[PDB]
């Protein structure tokens, strides 16, 4: 590659791998979005929430692909694994799956930062620090706050709580 | 008729019949509207909802009458049957009646489309596809979502649920 | 399903299947987009073209999922197969792959319309006629025009032709 | 120095050295700029391109000098070596020299980041990551794309290609 400089084959491949993980996360949020729009689930604000996250994850993989091209890497695509569930349960259930997905993405970002740090690749490191790491932290914090409010709204009176949460916390 | 072309007497008569069904549906929504405005029911957002539907149904029969005249058909009017109930119960009860009415209207639209398809009358078919069929589907979906939220708000704590739903979902 | 009406299990399943085909088409256009952005391909207007198509295909599957929910269907997701190529060749090569993909999507839309016509499902038919069929026809025509201009720019002097086409036809 | 803190004499000296390298790069782009403005070269867009880079490199050394003063370092200036060529050839030739210069600057930035990382100097590191490293990567990618388009426009018909490239890619 005429442009490649300080860009290890390991990072290149781990970037391709993180791309597939963003693709799959996007796909998982697509499924969660349409799930909460089902006439028998009918929680519009929950649906909007997961739909925004599909979009955000798509921006992530688009940014990883762009950086791949900028460093002289070559994208390679693999199959995107279908989401882990077909039916997502109640808002708390779904929010827990989302939390678990985001922790997985955050761990992959941290592992990739470790890798690029090990190959003394500071461009790759700060790319992750600037466009990914703070976004994950903010988003995980938000999901935690959501889980805390669902839990406080939970238990015996849980149908009402899920309604209120969707109406009063989730936008629209 | 100097203008009539490709317009079967069967469609003409089924159009007159669907007009009476829209008239009766309009009438049913009138009754539901004023019912939820009673001082001892007092759910303004529910009342507004059913009042908007009376208006929407009236637009439907006005459009059917206009098309009747445009094709060279002749309108004939029959008595409009009074609504099936005088008292409509609680929001879920009323919403179920509305769902059942809309399914009946949708079945009549589908039967009329089948008929006009059988008389190879594509103008009539696409008139229904453009001005009626998508409206029914959207409206049925909405009523289903409503029923799902009333159900989740239902059971022991149902008075509070009906209040919240009217305040937080139904506009005004 | 409390809302489902005139919505066959066959259409439901063929809709789920067409969703996966749009997902895979989107994915193929993603790969084509980043491919033409490689420092050693470097045809920005070609890249923009395929990137817009990824977005358009994504709008398609989002619309299919929305309609699925509106009719009372249930989305089911399968793995998304990786694109057929890793490297896409020259502009004419890529444009031919795109043409072939769009013909496949158009054939699937036509087969689904045939199916829904066979189950006398006019809502499904006109949904496809309104949001899909004309879009395919316009897009195929455009791809054909592109192929005709690449061909006229082709042969011995082909490097120059690909440059001119990207600069003077493809926007930016 | 009353302000100096965590600022090694090695970084200080390597900063002075990188300043001279930016000064010399600026000087090289000055020469390339006026070269493409010669009546017998006459490629205005190529000239503008290299002139903008002289300016960009000057901003770099001005920023390095400012940071030097901010950390309590002392600037020391050495002779600026004349550019390596008097005559720069054709657009591809010049673009290759520019690529080679930018790779040299990028290697010096990476070496300085390694150094400041070794002296645990995170201010210096992030200064480079924020104001230098991404700029180099973007600029190298652009130069690569340029070289790819010149190459595709090259060979037998090369005079025409250089004209088109200057007119249709290079701004003005
Ligand atoms: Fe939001
Ligand atoms: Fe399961
Ligand atoms: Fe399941
Ligand atoms: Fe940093
Ligand atoms: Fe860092
Ligand atoms: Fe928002
Ligand atoms: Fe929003
Ligand atoms: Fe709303
Ligand atoms: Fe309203
Ligand atoms: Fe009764
Ligand atoms: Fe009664
Ligand atoms: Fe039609
Ligand atoms: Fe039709
Ligand atoms: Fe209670
Ligand atoms: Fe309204
Ligand atoms: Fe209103
Ligand atoms: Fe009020
Ligand atoms: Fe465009
Ligand atoms: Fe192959
Ligand atoms: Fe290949
Ligand atoms: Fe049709
Ligand atoms: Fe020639
Ligand atoms: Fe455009
Ligand atoms: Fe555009
Ligand atoms: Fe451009
Ligand atoms: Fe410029
Ligand atoms: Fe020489
Ligand atoms: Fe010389
Ligand atoms: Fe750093
Ligand atoms: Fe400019
Ligand atoms: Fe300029
Ligand atoms: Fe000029
Ligand atoms: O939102
Ligand atoms: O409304
Ligand atoms: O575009
Ligand atoms: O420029």
């Amino acid at each position: 590659s005429q442009i490649r400089q300080n860009y290890s084959t390991d990072v290149e491949a781990a970037v391709n791998s993180l791309v597939n993980l963003y693709l799959q996360a996007s796909y998982t949020y697509l499924s969660l979005g349409f799930y909460f729009d089902r006439d028998d689930v009918a929680l519009e604000g929950v649906s909007h929430f997961f739909r925004e996250l599909a979009a955000a994850k798509r921006a992530g993989y688009e940014r990883l692909l762009k950086m791949q091209n900028q460093r002289g890497g070559r994208a390679l695509f693999q199959d995107i694994k279908k989401p882990a569930e077909d039916e997502w349960g109640k808002t708390p259930d779904a929010m827990k799956a989302a939390m678990a997905l985001e922790k997985k993405l955050n761990q992959a970002l941290l592992d990739l930062h470790a890798l690029g740090s090990a190959r003394t690749d500071p461009h790759l490191c700060d790319f992750l620090e600037t466009h990914f790491l703070d976004e994950e932290v903010k988003l995980i914090k938000k999901m935690g706050d959501h889980l805390t409010n669902l839990h406080r709204l939970g238990g015996p009176e849980a149908g009402l709580g899920e309604y209120l949460f969707e109406r009063l916390t989730l936008k629209h």
